[PDB]
């Protein structure tokens, strides 16, 4: 009956704040493969685009085997969770009928692979340890061009490749678009992107249904860009109790880092430093420089959808300055 | 060795008799040209570089460099890096780039196609190869030559940055890097536009040189810089630039027998059995190795005068050879 207790929770996938750790628990540690399977089902994605079922859970599983079990936040549970965060914010009343069956494939697919094989460390740290990542990417979005070529590898394992049925032109737009949507999560180009993103909202035409209007590929592509890079992002904007659990978890990443920093006599990364690191001055910080101007910024792109999502954000920012006085 | 020693003291000039100082060198010139140039531009006491060290580390870099591809092959490779050489040492750009930017665009000149297949971006992102499944589609070859060309300094006594600081070699390779990927031909548009811009708003002392301040217009120029000298072919003496032509030409023509033996579109020029070698050449320096070489020749005006009139001598020779 645990998978009737599974069942019951898979029925919130529609919903922000979705129970992702204990659908974790209750899918043996297979939250992505249950939570991408549930989305398919909900989107009618296998039929449309002819994929078997047995395909889609083979890939799935491997995919999701190729998550770190042992890194404490880039895991497969982040990977669901952004893969569920992105399936919600397609949903969005704004943007009804405005994404093709096949942008909506890319970014949810984009979110599934987004960290796959992350090693819990930094692209700085792989750059100034000379890792063999750094030497193969030259310096360059060093994870994220990683994450894509494994992604895309292992749809050619045994009874893997889920675009087996789509065209050629079909899989080599596809392709295009993930890139796209996954080298855009690089912080590195979180200001640009975010700079467009505010032009866009600046500047934004509405249809005469009243959804975005997205004429030509650049825009469509920095609106998906923007969606999975708000999904990656969007951990202070969810319920209390699953943002302290991801807080716990990137903190624990970001010490284990510094550690092997100060083992090694480099500089620590900033909130690596776990003999002087503020977890709760570091959150007020990150919300305040990244994630709310980011979100702001989304909200206004699809308001008033995300007010919500915005209100949250606010009170759990509230939540964590109140702990420092 | 003694008649090689004699072709090597052409090596500040443009038109240097490269195929010549392969075979002299035993098909070694990328190897004896760079020593030359390190050795000519004092680099190896500048960077505390040990002979033995360079010596090792450029016979394994030319050793990567494929010996059955007809252009991009370490011939290629030699002739880059002597023209860059020649191209650093204009003189509107006298006093514009340090010795790490100058060590910089000559070693991203040596390792710049190194592993070469002898087929194109599109080819192995058409044929979901592993280099494209690797790099994204995104400068796939242009990745793997620079991944090739500093994995190679790992080898045993390959290290020839061993004693640079670790300033100076976080710097190198960040501008290694960005010149290197300037060699994506899909990049030759946008590249071309801000050399444009650089030149339209060009700022010169009194004597006619360049100042240029600021890291982003420098890496630019050099940027260009190689890109030239990697598009140089044309601009030479009429009878290395045949030579030049033939060996692009065969290379072209083995990888459309590949996109016919295969099935594919056949890639511009690379199908023999409707092929124009010469009207291919004309609209080559007409669309891209003029409008690059004439914008080159404006922001260092007037010294690369000689040159584009070679480019323009060759261009009415070729378009000469069409009925
Ligand atoms: C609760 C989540 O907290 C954070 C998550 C992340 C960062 C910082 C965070 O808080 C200080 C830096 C960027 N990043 C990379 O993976 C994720
Ligand atoms: C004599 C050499 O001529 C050529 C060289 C090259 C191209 C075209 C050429 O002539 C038609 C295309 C770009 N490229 C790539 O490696 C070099
Ligand atoms: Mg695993
Ligand atoms: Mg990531
Ligand atoms: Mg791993
Ligand atoms: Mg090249
Ligand atoms: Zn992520
Ligand atoms: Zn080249």
């Amino acid at each position: 009956e645990q998978e009737d207790v599974l069942a019951k929770e898979l029925e919130d996938v529609n919903k922000w704040g979705l129970h992702v750790f204990r659908i974790a628990e209750l899918s043996g540690n297979r939250p992505l493969t249950v939570i991408m399977h549930t989305i398919f089902q909900e989107r009618d994605l296998l039929k449309t685009f002819k994929i078997p079922v047995d395909t889609l859970i083979t890939y799935l599983m491997t995919l999701e085997d190729h998550y770190h079990a042992d890194v404490a936040y880039h895991n497969n549970i982040h990977a669901a969770d952004v893969v569920q965060s992105t399936h919600v914010l397609l949903s969005t009343p704004a943007l009804e009928a405005v994404f093709t069956d096949l942008e909506i494939l890319a970014a949810i697919f984009a979110s599934a692979i987004h960290d796959v094989d992350h090693p819990g460390v930094s692209n700085q740290f792989l750059i100034n340890t000379n890792s063999e990542l750094a030497l193969m990417y030259n310096d360059s979005s060093v994870l994220e061009n990683h994450h894509l070529a494994v992604g895309f590898k292992l749809l050619q394992e045994e009874n893997c490749d889920i675009f087996q049925n789509l065209t050629k032109k079909q899989r080599q737009s596809l392709r295009k678009m993930v890139i796209d949507i996954v080298l855009a999560t690089d912080m590195s180009k979180h200001m640009n992107l975010l700079a467009d993103l505010k032009t866009m909202v600046e500047t934004k035409k509405v249809t005469s249904s009243g959804v975005l209007l997205l004429d030509n590929y650049s825009d469509r592509i920095q609106v998906l860009q923007n969606m999975v890079h708000c999904a990656d992002l969007s951990n202070p904007t969810k319920p209390l109790q699953l943002y302290r659990q991801w807080t716990d978890r990137i903190m624990e990443e970001f010490f284990r880092q510094g550690d092997r920093e100060r083992e090694r006599g480099m500089e620590i990364s900033p909130m690596c430093d776990k003999h002087n690191a503020s977890v709760e001055k570091s959150q007020v910080g990150f919300i305040d420089y990244i994630v709310h101007p980011l979100w702001e910024t989304w909200a206004d792109l699809v308001h008033p959808d995300a007010q919500d999502i915005l209100d949250t954000l606010e009170d759990n920012r509230e939540w964590y300055q109140s702990t420092i006085p």
